[PDB]
């Protein structure tokens, strides 16, 4: 397999379906990446994660740079070996979860573009995120521009730190991140700068930070066409199933979110009829599975009623089952999306989905 | 399969190895029963429990009689269907975890022999425990005798409540429980009363309540020979691996304990070299599996170092992996015990085990 090769197999409007080939495996796009916070996709064995259909996971950098520390994980053979996931891993830069200066950030420890790229290397990341600044929402145009310009400078620093490590450069990919808040001209200048630097992929940063779905979609409308067509488009931190469907309709290829895991643990189950909270007393004697159509193992063997009991009782198996279901649901969503694009009926899928989901 | 048939295949001294055949499956003896507290073996899917080698589990009655309630579980199809374990289940009487009278116990609700047997029926238990009184330790001879006599009266009540329900009588088994504290004459009178009533199996109650291993073994020395030879002997709530080995040497066939699950969750891993606490910093970079010889999936794929990280971080996968390992270890212990008895080298196994374990 090549280091990185993104190929688009089919299109419908702005939507695309295809594959990213990497040394550690193939990634079907549009892709959902389950989130590994501290070297684990919470409450799931990696083989379970794979079984749900995930091709790649996101490893959070922030907690692991703390403990056990990037250097220790490197000593132990890297993140893949440590956690037992042998397929691609996208690592974030660790800066989003974190004294600000042009050099980088210091916190209660200094994190700069260079250190970030180094930590992602020590972890053995397949897809490395440039180190940026996620502009708070709302932002004045001046602040958004200052923030964006700093991010582009840090993007160039990222690129050069990555490229100055031959094993990283040869075996991993680097994604750049677009900023600009909700301002079209800043988004354009940022797309321009990132393309000039050149990356393997382009994320749309700065969204899903409180602007709400209408505003996010309005920004995506003009921002995604500004990115190189021939590379993957990653919408960081999104999101709800409906967010994902609209974002694919606007050209996004990749997604990550804690919603399916975190909200699973809290009792929220995704269904094609919309989300349910399994702790509600209405499920105490409901022998139906979480969802009527879901093909996951949880829906094949256990009832709402049992999972209701488990979550109410604080039992770990409740977290395990809810999470497996929710990640499986997300993967089934992405599969339906890929299939519908491949078959030229994605617009109809999107309408049908929303009608039933709501 | 018959309702209940215990057959002894081999002996060495007081030790026995054999099988209990029941409608829902075969139980290899000496047997360890993982504990299901509230319709779950904590942090494990039933298929994982089975995979470790368990033939039967113990379902705690106390929490489930609370919520969801025995009646609701019966409505939902019984405990086996609810939790997804289709093999035998031994249910306790619910009284041990719980205003005392000859009628039964009231608590913050009244539990009597009759209600207990009824709840175990509603749950659909394969092996039903008579409702007793576990005499506190230490106990004066007068108190121990009063307690024991009450338990024998409740044992007769148990027997008759069980027998007065035809589907229970036809499809499940009933075990009686011996009391008498540490007094040989009371233990004898209790064995006598239980045999006169007649049960499918006989538990040694009243131990593992603070008397310590020497005293427990001294009591077992005289108490187990008092029970019918041709029925299984169950030592309730035991125990540590060394406790189990000595108890088999004294004629016990069945065991349950929360140590492997509960202590697993707390960081304690059982090894043939003795238990370890994985949170100790000595394991932070130890790439060895929990145990050098263990055949479990956890030891096949993950390091001490990773599990160390997981437990320190409070991650659910840490509970999952520690528990699977520990239950697998317990099952491997019982297998070694069965094999050594079958081969007439159990006494040597016991010595070798203790030498290395300590
Ligand atoms: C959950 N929403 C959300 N998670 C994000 C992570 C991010 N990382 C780097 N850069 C970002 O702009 C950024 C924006 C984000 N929004
Ligand atoms: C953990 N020790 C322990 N768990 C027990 C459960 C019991 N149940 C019924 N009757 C008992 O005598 C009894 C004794 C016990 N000791
Ligand atoms: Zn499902
Ligand atoms: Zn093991």
């Amino acid at each position: 397999r090549p280091r990185f090769s993104f190929s688009i197999a089919a299109r419908e409007g702005k939507a695309r379906t295809g594959t990213i080939e990497m040394k550690r495996g193939v990634i079907r796009t549009p892709a959902f990446m389950p989130v590994g916070t501290a070297a684990t996709v919470k409450a799931l064995k990696p083989e379970t994660v794979r079984a749900t259909g995930a091709d790649i996971i996101l490893g959070n950098t922030y907690h692991l740079m703390l403990r056990p520390g990037a250097e220790r994980i490197a000593k132990l053979g890297g993140l893949h070996s440590f956690m037992g996931w042998d397929r691609p891993i996208l690592t974030d830069s660790g800066g989003y979860q974190v004294k600000q200066s042009e050099e980088g950030v210091t916190f209660k420890h200094m994190l700069s573009p260079e250190r970030s790229i180094e930590i992602q290397h020590l972890l053995g990341s397949d897809i490395v995120m440039a180190f940026d600044e996620c502009t708070p929402y709302p932002a004045t145009p001046s602040r958004a521009a200052s923030s964006m310009e700093r991010s582009m400078r840090w993007a160039k620093r990222s690129r050069d730190a990555f490229d100055s490590r031959k094993e990283q450069a040869e075996n991993a990919a680097l994604f750049g991140i677009q900023q600009g808040s909700v301002f079209e001209n800043l988004r354009q200048q940022s797309a321009d700068a990132l393309a000039e630097i050149g990356f393997d992929g382009y994320a749309v940063g700065g969204l899903a930070v409180g602007e709400g779905q209408d505003e996010m979609f309005r920004v995506l409308d003009f921002s995604v066409p500004m990115l190189p067509d021939d590379k993957p488009h990653y919408l960081m931190g999104v999101g709800k199933p409906d967010d994902i469907v609209g974002a694919v309709e606007r050209g996004i290829d990749m997604f990550d979110c804690v919603l399916p895991t975190r909200s699973g643990r809290n009792g929220q189950a995704f269904t094609w009829d919309g989300p349910i909270n399994i702790r509600n007393a209405r499920f105490s004697e409901d022998l139906k599975p979480l969802d009527s159509e879901c093909h996951c193992a949880v829906c094949q063997k256990w009832s709402r009623a049992y999972i209701h009991h488990l979550i109410r009782a604080g039992e770990i198996l409740g977290a395990m089952l809810m999470t497996e279901h929710n990640i499986a649901f997300y993967q089934q969503l992405m599969q339906k999306i890929r299939d519908s694009i491949s078959e030229g009926r994605f617009s109809q899928f999107a309408q049908d989905f929303r009608a039933r989901y709501f």
